[PDB]
């Protein structure tokens, strides 16, 4: 029933009992294993044209209602109690309620705190929460996101952020940024099939110009921001460049290094994800905080379909790409990550190193194995892409599974 | 589309449903509510002892269908030998309860319990194996016989061959064959005064044992453990390989000439001892096999890990590194100086040796020989991807699906 989860550079052992809590269902089965896949088969969130069933939402709202009751310790109080019938009352005459500000913040938090893949969740007891649910247009939303960027960019001295759209309602079009992060790199296909930019932004380009975006040409171009009322064609707008803080990436050592122009944004901030809570849905809740390091130097640098620079930068060190054997590849990533870190440090831009990330979250499971008797943890997104067994999270067992409230995958709006 | 498992590899976009994982009988650690695929030893292949005779249904379902799957390699599914083959093997169970393979049917199933393993990210050599046929071996002493001919012509003075010696099976109401030691060669780890621990920690309960039966221990950090050695229904045989035969690397650097100093080294046959091997129901307690290491096998895990023998941090001294501040990335730094070296002293004494980018480039070969060929490839993605550079690989991006397929490797209790 209860896994026992060892930690072997530590001998330590655990029951997790936490994953008893968990009523939905992930893609493994004892056949199979499929805990490496990115994405569910449908495991989702299909349409909203209907309400959803009452008995159902019903017992998701109880649940996340005591949940937030017992968070304040209020839990068997009359407000607690209240609380329940009005919930109850909403959704035997509507099919639906709305929450509380101070539940949607509880909600919001704990999303977080259940998120398997996020490493960084040692801070998920500090999260501001803009609530934007009275947003009505998409002229609206991009008000609340200026302020978010805004916000937790903090010139510089990066603050954890959320900003919460309308909610999915039974029947009409959902609240939904298309652009996957609020700031994003522009793609461009060339003719060969090629790209120039960010690769992983080729069709969100693609989409921006056939609204009227007026591209550019180079690897660095800010993109637009697509945003979506409901049952309406999205509307472009332009982030203001004095809200975007970009870093030029400059190498401690290497003089040339600068030389290559590379530069990335200061704000990680998703806005594609669905954000769940108590049977409610936020099809619209971009959230941020700041970068682990490995996130820019190893992955979005060196990923072959990403910028791909390992080949460059090893020719500059004048590495030998002749062979495997050399590690030439492992040579100019490390020099990478260590350009991106100093880079951030010299421009005073929050980010953390892979191995103080990883001590942190060893802290954070801790925290919560006293606290809730276990952590859901997906090991092949805790690990960072590079050192992996270097860092602490690589020795220790983890066992995922899905908590609510939770920040869940999303159909693409076309 | 297809009701199997979507397999996408990011990288290049491409898709794959593996139909093969509809093979598994044996159920894994993973349900629908959690997901245990991290768990390094999850209970459930588990192959426990379970002493009085098996079910004899049980073990005939399973002996068909390795017979089955037998047939079908040399393509006479269905023939005259085939269904004569699976009444004699019911025939011997009838009477004895159990059964023997044929010589070419345990190298078949050897072979296939190689394919089968889902950490082994060398598998596109699973055709290349010698097979030693050990099922006549009656003593510990010929055991290190045999043991001592695997090691010489897998060793093959630095041109390693894969290669696996199968001792007796298991037999009801009788001992089993077992190695002790987890591999046929390991460095002693002495618990010392202070609780700390010289040589290999990872071998600390194996000396103590050694110690326990006769081995008068050394006091260095790589001394090479005898090997505890066990015949059915004896006390375990104490037996010492000759220097000779355990061939070993000095380790140095290309260019940090100071590197040599450090006095490091490791051992050039990686032959694990300690598994079990099951074919068709029938489980060979004791059976050795050997290939050849990927490099960050010593140069990460063993020569780096906190637990092992910890030198990160002293090589990062010697190459003069900020080891006070996370952010120099002083562990990265030294980590790629101390895998280069086990790769350049490896190449430099011509003993074989495959680097993880290699060896991922050739898995992802294997991986698409066996979409081709079974329909997919039972893979754990946390055993597969390197313990350093893991998205700088080619199988970081590829999804995988993992489970039990039979011919297997499993791990079993400790004979102690
Ligand atoms: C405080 C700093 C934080 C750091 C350093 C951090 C770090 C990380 C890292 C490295 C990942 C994997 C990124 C990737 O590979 O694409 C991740 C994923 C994630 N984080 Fe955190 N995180 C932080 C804050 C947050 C916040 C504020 C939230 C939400 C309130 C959050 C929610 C998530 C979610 C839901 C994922 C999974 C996203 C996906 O599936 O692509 N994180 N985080
Ligand atoms: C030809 C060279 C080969 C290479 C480069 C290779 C490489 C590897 C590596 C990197 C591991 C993981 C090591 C660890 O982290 O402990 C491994 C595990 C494994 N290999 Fe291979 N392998 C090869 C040959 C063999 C052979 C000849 C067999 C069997 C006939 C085999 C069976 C296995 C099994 C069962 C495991 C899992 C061990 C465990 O669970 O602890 N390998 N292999
Ligand atoms: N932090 C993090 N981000 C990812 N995009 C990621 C992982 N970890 N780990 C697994 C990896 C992946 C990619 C493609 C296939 C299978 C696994 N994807
Ligand atoms: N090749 C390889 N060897 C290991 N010993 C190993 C992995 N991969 N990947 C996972 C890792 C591990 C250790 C401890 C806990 C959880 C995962 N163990
Ligand atoms: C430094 As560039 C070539
Ligand atoms: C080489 As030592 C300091
Ligand atoms: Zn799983």
């Amino acid at each position: 029933k209860f896994p026992r989860v060892k930690n072997w550079e530590l001998g330590s052992i655990t029951y997790d009992t936490l994953c008893a809590q968990s009523q939905q269902d992930g893609p493994c089965t004892p056949r199979r294993c499929l805990g490496s896949l990115v994405l569910p088969r449908k495991l989702q969130t299909r349409p909203s044209p209907g309400p959803p069933p009452a008995e159902q939402l019903l017992s998701q709202a109880r649940d996340f209602i005591n949940q937030y009751y017992s968070s304040i310790k209020r839990s068997g109080s009359q407000a607690h109690e209240e609380r329940l019938q009005e919930v109850e009352a909403e959704v035997a005459s509507t099919g639906t309620y709305h929450l509380r500000e101070s539940e949607l913040v509880f909600g919001a938090k704990q999303a977080w705190r259940n998120a398997p893949r996020c490493v960084g969740r040692i801070q998920w007891g500090k999260l501001q929460v803009f609530d934007a649910r009275d947003c009505s247009s998409a002229q609206e939303m991009f008000t609340y996101i200026c302020n978010h960027i805004k916000y937790a960019t903090n010139r510089g001295n990066l603050r954890s952020a959320i900003t919460v759209f309308p909610q999915r309602a039974p029947g009409r079009g959902d609240f939904r940024i298309w652009n996957s992060q609020l700031v994003r790199y522009a793609g461009y296909r060339q003719q060969d099939g090629s790209v120039r930019g960010d690769p992983a932004n080729v069709e969100i380009t693609e989409l921006c110009i056939q609204h009227g975006w007026t591209p550019g040409n180079g690897r660095f171009d800010v993109l637009p921001l697509l945003l979506q009322a409901p049952d309406e064609a999205p509307e472009l707008f332009v982030l203001p460049p004095e809200l975007v803080l970009e870093v030029p990436l400059e190498h401690p050592t290497l003089e040339w290094f600068a030389a290559l122009g590379l530069r990335w944004y200061a704000l990680p901030a998703v806005s594609n994800m669905l954000l769940e809570i108590g049977g409610l849905e936020f099809s619209a809740a971009p959230f941020s905080g700041w970068y682990m390091s490995t996130e820019i130097g190893t992955r979005n640098l060196c990923d072959p379909h990403r910028y791909n620079i390992l080949e460059d930068v090893a020719v500059c060190m004048d590495l030998d790409t002749r062979t495997t054997s050399s590690l030439w590849k492992d040579k100019a990533a490390v020099e990478i990550n260590l350009a991106v870190l100093h880079s951030f440090q010299l421009a005073k831009v929050t980010i953390v190193d892979h191995h103080a990330a990883t001590v942190s979250f060893m802290k954070h499971l801790d925290n919560e194995q006293k606290a809730r008797g276990g952590c859901p943890a997906d090991w092949a997104w805790i690990v960072p892409p590079i050192s992996g067994s270097l860092t602490p999270v690589f020795h220790q067992e983890m066992v995922n599974y899905i908590l609510s409230p939770a920040f869940r995958y999303q159909p693409d709006p076309w």
